[PDB]
């Protein structure tokens, strides 16, 4: 019953549960704050003896895996689709340096196959941290996150694919006669604070020029830049770092102007 | 063998990095600093519900740089670089933007530029985020608290450096009552690292940092293209943020060869 952009919640899972996620609804009765929550985050791992890209989870992240029953579907269950974001880990493999196809496909099946397992909605690209060039690696090239991301959206054409649209994969969207930006759902400014539109040829519904951090953006500049993203016709919200703390305020403070409602906790 | 260039800044976390490790770059050409001017992030600003009345609060790691500061401070200065003490909020309600006089902000700066004296530091930076105004009964920003705040604390130290943080609700009320505090600051930064964003601040270009990098978190590339951009345009400070103790070389040369035409060189 409400109507409103997007709403997309970064849980860093090393510090804070996924469940709040779930804990704020709309006073009017709209439903949830949050329409989407998102694990951060799994690594891109190099193993230099075999001189292969692997998907690693830290103790924290397997956790969360691990309990998907009280820690995802619960989630789920409620109508918020749960995502996997995935980042660099300094071992010199990135999204962006695939040396080939076939190698950047053996990764999307590893994607794919932790999505499958795991019960989840999709997954989310951040290309940072990477240190591309470590242990012998080659820095970014054209091709490489095409691929991949060709690879993953033929493996699961039913889930969700979003990019944080930061560091060299971003600006790599299109090679061969095929640019990606239609195989993603969703892209958002990874600027927390700030309004910045991606320039990804994709529509307006499925992007978020806004980007906020619960607790440390003023609410001044979250209820500002929600304002904003219905005023322009914006379709996402993309929010970050939500913990176990009472943020009605905070959370309300966008809800106001993406659903003309405040935010009630749950307990 | 000097250098030529503009002033680069380095904050530096206290809660898990030292101080020193900013003394540990130089250039390759010259031995220059590749390093400036220090930040210990972070001091905090307090409330103190029973006398209502800020206070400066330093955490442990802080307390513990500032009491070293023969060991941890003095071998910067000596080496040419200028250490300053950012100050930050800290949910309590009392915040930079929020003291309800003249006198109250007056008291407050007393007790910045006493820290100052006392540690013998080079002045203090300003980073009005987590005050949570409106906590413990504090009020919300007037348009007065940080004119106030920024004409005492200046009037204590002519000769010291006050730098801002291009941020929050303080860095949006530089003008009250017929005074104008833009130019009672030496620097002024862009907060959003990652990117480039000229604070609208009526100061001197050469005063002024549109760019603004993590090192360690922050491409590459895109240090060198902001520092690169900072050098075009001619603006005459880049800020970076979060040096650690691991081996940076080729972080900092990213900027070092664009701001002053070397490489840089580690110990
Ligand atoms: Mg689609
Ligand atoms: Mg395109
Ligand atoms: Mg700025």
């Amino acid at each position: 019953v409400k109507q409103g952009p997007t709403s997309v919640a970064y849980v860093e899972v090393n510090n804070n549960s996924m469940l709040n996620v779930g804990k704020y609804t709309l006073a009017d009765g709209g439903g949830n704050a949050f329409d989407v929550a998102v694990i951060f985050a799994a690594n891109i791992n190099y193993d230099t003896g075999t001189k292969t890209a692997y998907l690693h989870f830290n103790e924290n992240v397997q956790r969360v895996l691990d309990n998907a029953v009280t820690q995802i579907r619960p989630l789920q269950q409620q109508g918020i689709k749960v995502l996997l974001s995935v980042l660099g880990n300094h071992q010199g493999a990135g999204f962006a340096n695939f040396p080939s196809q076939q190698a950047a496909s053996a990764f999307a099946k590893q994607l794919s196959d932790a999505v499958a397992k795991y019960g989840l909605d999709g997954v989310d690209f951040d290309d940072e941290y990477a240190e591309y060039g470590n242990n012998g690696t080659a820095q970014p090239n054209d091709s490489s996150f095409v691929h991949l991301v060709t690879a993953l959206r033929a493996n699961m054409p039913d889930k969700i694919i979003s990019l944080y649209n930061i560091g060299p994969a971003a600006s790599r969207l299109s090679y061969g006669g095929v640019d990606v930006s239609d195989k993603f759902d969703y892209a958002w400014n990874p600027y927390y604070g700030t309004w910045q539109v991606p320039g990804i040829a994709l529509p307006k519904a499925q992007l978020s020029p806004a980007a906020v951090e619960i607790g440390r953006t003023s609410r001044s500049t979250v209820a500002d830049l929600a304002r904003r993203t219905v005023d322009e016709g914006y379709g996402v919200y993309l929010t970050y770092n939500l913990d176990g703390g009472d943020r009605t305020a905070d959370v309300s403070a966008f809800t106001r102007e993406l659903y003309g409602s405040e935010a009630v906790r749950t307990p």
